[PDB]
Parts: structure tokens; C-alpha cells; sequence
């Protein structure tokens, strides 16, 4: 009824979907891991009468979900799809987007990362990104490349007509304890690159996590503290 969707407000097997401005929305689905359950984000941005996805949600039919609940919600095609790195919550569903007509793109150590590790992998690859600082145009939004952080090919996603940064799994919501699931984390380079987020988008006005709730910048130096204290 208006608040940010948490798993205890997704029936199962469900997405939903929160605007987050005009044109920007996010995707919340929920999906189980060794055994325990998490929420993750993802985005929707308008690119005139198509729309540009951010990031699967998390699994095959979880996805096919998601593209029904655009077609009931929002009702304008999904026509491309950036996945912003190769973990399973950004890029499990790439085959769902092909088979509905979606181009499908990530950064070509995003892909050589997903076919590594068995994951699905999306078609195009996105140059111009392999350097720290990198940012190229994609559609309504700009994607940069800040540094190792949760992973070594994590990107974030800026909208510049809303000030929305949507930082995926590099940020971590503000009621986070933990820095996540850290397995192909650099925990002494993400502080470094969350100063490069901080410096390229200082007038973010919301930041969105990969996981859980969006709020304000504050959310950047909380992720700086969290991976600090866990590498510690
Ligand atoms: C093990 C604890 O993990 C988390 N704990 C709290 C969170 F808010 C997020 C995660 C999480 C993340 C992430 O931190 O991005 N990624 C995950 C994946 C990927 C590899 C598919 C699986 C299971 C959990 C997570
Ligand atoms: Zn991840
Ligand atoms: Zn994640």
C-alpha cells in the first residue's frame, strides 16, 4: 500500500514494482540462497514509448514475473536490459529477456564472469567501461564503471533527468549490518570506489541499493562503514 516492498508483502513467486520518479521505477522480487530468503532491486527507466531494465530479477521465472508486471503496470515494451554485474540476482533471467525479444547487454568482464561461473549470460557487450572513472550513455541513463567493490565488475547506474543513482550491489541500504555477500568482494578497494561514486553523482538525490531499501547519499558512506568494519 505505498511502502517500499519487502519480502513479507510479495506474494510468492511475484514481483512489484515502486516509482522512484517520473519515468523510474525499481523492481522487488525475492529469492532463496542456501537456504534463506532475500529481497533484491533492480530498475526501470522510460526511454520514450520503449523501457531500459536494470538487472534481472533474480531467477528465470522471477523474471517472467517482472516483464508481467511491467505489462501491467507501466504497459510499454522492455526492449533492452543492462545487467550491472554477473551474480545471479543481476543476470538469472537473461534467457527469459531473450526469448521475449529483449536485448540483452553487460560489460565484457561481466559476461566473461557469468560464463565462468555457469551463469546465464547476456548477448551485447558494453566497451568503453574497463577503467575506473569509465562512463558511457545507454539509453535514458549513464553507467559507470567505479572500481572493485562487491565485485570486480560491478556497475552503477545514474538517471540524470531524476538525480536517481542506483548504485546495485556496491551500496547497501542503511539499516545493513553486514556488507552482504562478500565472496567476490575487494574490501580494500570498495571504499576507494564508493569516494569515486561520491564524487562523480554528488547531486544524487535518491541512491538505490541492490538490496533492500532506497534512501538518500547518506547510503554511500554507510556501505564505506559497513565493508570496513566486516574486513575488520
Ligand atoms: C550471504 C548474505 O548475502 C546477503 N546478505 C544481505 C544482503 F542484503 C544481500 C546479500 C547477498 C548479495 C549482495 O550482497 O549483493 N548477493 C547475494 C547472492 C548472489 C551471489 C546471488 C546470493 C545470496 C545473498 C546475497
Ligand atoms: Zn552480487
Ligand atoms: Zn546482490
Amino acid at each position: 500500500s505505498g511502502e517500499y516492498p519487502t519480502v513479507n508483502e510479495i506474494p510468492v513467486g511475484e514481483v512489484r514494482l515502486y516509482q522512484i520518479a517520473d519515468g523510474v521505477w525499481s523492481h522487488i522480487a525475492t529469492q532463496s540462497f542456501d537456504g534463506a530468503v532475500y529481497p533484491s532491486n533492480g530498475l526501470i527507466v522510460r526511454d520514450g514509448d520503449e523501457l531500459l531494465l536494470i538487472d534481472t530479477a533474480w531467477g528465470a521465472k522471477n523474471t517472467a514475473a517482472l516483464l508481467a508486471e511491467i505489462e501491467k503496470q507501466i504497459g510499454l515494451p522492455v526492449t533492452r536490459a543492462v545487467s550491472t554485474h554477473f551474480h545471479d540476482d543481476r543476470v538469472g533471467g537473461v534467457d527469459v529477456l531473450r526469448a521475449a525479444g529483449v536485448a540483452t547487454y553487460a560489460s565484457p568482464s561481466t559476461r566473461r564472469l557469468a560464463e565462468a561461473e555457469g551463469n546465464e549470460i547476456p548477448t551485447h557487450s558494453l566497451e568503453g567501461l574497463s577503467s575506473s572513472g569509465d562512463a558511457v550513455r545507454f539509453g535514458p541513463v549513464e553507467l559507470f564503471y567505479p572500481g572493485a567493490a562487491h565485485s570486480t565488475d560491478n556497475l552503477v547506474v545514474y538517471v540524470p533527468s531524476a538525480n536517481v543513482l542506483y548504485g546495485g550491489c556496491a551500496v547497501h541500504e542503511l539499516s545493513s549490518t553486514s556488507a552482504g555477500n562478500v565472496a567476490d568482494a575487494d574490501l580494500a578497494e570498495w571504499p576507494t570506489s564508493v569516494e569515486r561514486i561520491q564524487k562523480h553523482y554528488p547531486e544524487a538525490e535518491v541512491v538505490i541499493p541492490g538490496h533492500g531499501l532506497p534512501g538518500g547519499l547518506d547510503l554511500l558512506q554507510h556501505t564505506a562503514n559497513v565493508v570496513k568494519a566486516h574486513k575488520n
